[PDB]
């Protein structure tokens, strides 16, 4: 079964200049690699913990 669409959004952080670090699902990597996210935009694929990503990202 495939992952939720949050985990394929694209981690687009926004236009706005580095504010609320964290990880997206690389997938070539198949786990959540660091992102920076801007500050007042971007889409999703927004995951704090590494697990917390994979729960979504990798599937229960």
């Amino acid at each position: 079964q495939p992952l939720r669409k949050l985990c394929i959004l694209h981690r687009n952080p926004g236009r706005c200049y580095q504010k609320i670090p964290a990880f997206y699902y690389n997938q070539k990597k198949k786990q959540c690699e660091g992102f920076t996210w801007s500050g007042c935009g971007g889409n999703s694929n927004r995951f704090k913990t590494i697990e917390e990503c994979r729960r979504t990202c990798i599937r229960k």
